[PDB]
């Protein structure tokens, strides 16, 4: 008896448009606050951008091609708010919205489902100027850029995520400094952290008028498993508060209609800026949760983090390139975390791989067998969460291909095909042969 997952179970690639696209000039795109973070000294650790990337904006037949050799059925991309409202607001770029027609066009001529991701972190600078996600402004022009995409292709797409990754957008990009716009800033970061959550809710209303029955969405959460490194209660307190932070700070609003009160009341609750009915919106019914997930985070008290009083462990075990512990276990737990808590009526596995160094062979082949192990473990993490009657409904690998890694930049390959960024050739690696078999079996052998 093979592991066979669900018959109509969705299984993907994922990718977002600033990490393939290229063509940052191309068709009236203004730029992304991620083409203006890249200049920053130190802000990308191989000092590269997203100016060319993939080059999918031109490739993207190519990639749907071997989309085709993968047998997936399903495909989560983001589109570029820059490429849509070009300023932020106003005029509707027809060119930018043409290529997002043709992508879904061809996409649904080969039998692939699309999943729109609506913002995958690549605000227009110019809008940032106006309203960064620290400015409650930020909300309405959020709002009104899911009205014109989702008006456009609603006929076509059915599945929308909002936003992608709220902690990193709040967190990295305002709190940390790692991300666009590049910002450290406790109050700053639990102001957008907010602002993401009401601009999902109000985009959930918006998504439905512009669809119809079948039009389908929620939020993308990055979930990771938090343990802590010994049992002392000071340990066991600095993980609780890191799993508050990391897991529970989004998730609680969306189904609770709260913050986690004991990290709040530890911030200073009036840094975050709620108003009379905000948590109405946020809690606006959504047809699924989808989950990033990755590794497992060990904590300990200690002062490496400041804000949190918390530092990390690496427990012995399996690490990736990225010092990321392997540990698929952890997304069976953190699926079966939610199911539980929030009986989310539908889960998505919206990004799960791993980065490992990677090496063209004489032969031309790229021999990528960790790759394969991670993502091996983590499906039958899957399909155990499946066999316990939590209604898992798809996964999507991170990622179709070798792309721009954000702060980590070209020198960090998630694909399960490499990218030979001297020549733009797409190679499938070992990895994704072996998963063009699981796709093909609905399962594994
Ligand atoms: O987990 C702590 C670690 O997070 C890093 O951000 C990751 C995140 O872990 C993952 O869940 C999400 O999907 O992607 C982000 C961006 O790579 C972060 O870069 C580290 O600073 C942090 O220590
Ligand atoms: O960090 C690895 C990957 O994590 C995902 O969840 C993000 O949405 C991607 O944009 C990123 O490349």
């Amino acid at each position: 008896e093979p592991h066979r997952f669900p018959p109509d179970f969705q299984w993907g690639v994922a990718t977002s448009s600033y990490q393939i696209e290229g063509a940052v000039e191309a068709d009236g795109r203004s730029p992304s606050i991620w083409d203006t973070f890249c200049a920053r000294p130190g802000a990308i650790a191989d000092g590269s951008t997203g100016a060319i990337a993939n080059d999918h904006y031109h490739r993207y037949r190519e990639d749907i091609a071997i989309m085709k050799q993968l047998g997936v059925n399903a495909y989560r991309f983001s589109i570029a708010w820059p490429r849509i409202l070009p300023d932020g607001r106003g005029r509707v770029n027809q060119a930018g919205v043409d290529f997002y027609e043709r992508l879904v066009d061809s996409l649904l001529e080969q039998g692939i489902e699309p999943y729109a991701t609506l913002y995958h972190w690549d605000m227009p600078q110019v809008q940032h100027d106006r309203t960064p996600w620290y400015d409650r402004g930020v909300v309405d022009a959020f709002v009104e850029y899911t009205d014109v995409i989702t008006r456009r292709l609603s006929d076509r797409v059915k599945y929308w995520m909002t936003l992608n990754e709220p902690w990193v957008i709040s967190f990295l990009g305002y709190g940390a400094g790692e991300h666009a716009p590049g910002l450290r800033d406790k109050e700053l970061y639990l102001r957008a952290a907010h602002h993401v959550l009401l601009a999902h809710g109000k985009a959930m209303p918006v998504i439905r008028a512009n669809g119809n029955a079948q039009t389908k969405a929620g939020i993308v959460l990055n979930l990771n498993w938090v343990n802590a490194a010994s049992d002392s209660p000071e340990d066991q307190a600095a993980a609780r508060r890191y799993d508050q932070f990391f897991n529970r700070w989004f998730a609680e609003p969306l189904y609770n209609g709260r913050y986690p009160e004991e990290l709040l009341e530890w911030y200073g609750r009036d840094l975050v800026p709620v108003q009379p009915g905000d948590f109405d919106i946020i809690t606006t019914p959504t047809d699924f949760l989808a989950v990033n997930y990755y590794a497992r985070t060990t904590v300990k008290a200690g002062s490496t983090d400041p804000m949190l009083q918390v530092d990390f462990v690496r427990p012995p075990g399996e690490y990736t390139a990225m010092d990321w512990e392997v540990y698929p276990q952890g997304l069976y737990n953190i699926l079966n975390w939610l199911h539980t808590d929030y009986a989310p009526p539908a889960l998505y596995v919206t990004a799960n791989g791993a980065a490992y160094d990677d090496q063209v062979s004489a032969a031309g082949e790229v021999d990528d067998p960790q790759r394969l192990a991670y993502l091996e473990g983590h499906f039958e993490a899957a399909y155990r969460a499946i066999q316990a009657g939590i209604p898992l409904k798809g996964y999507f690998v991170w990622s179709l291909m070798d792309n721009f890694e954000w702060g980590r930049g070209f020198e960090k390959r998630f694909g399960i095909v490499f990218v030979d960024y001297a020549t733009q050739q797409r190679i499938i690696k070992r990895s994704g042969k072996w998963f063009s078999q699981v796709t093909r079996a609905n399962g594994l052998p």
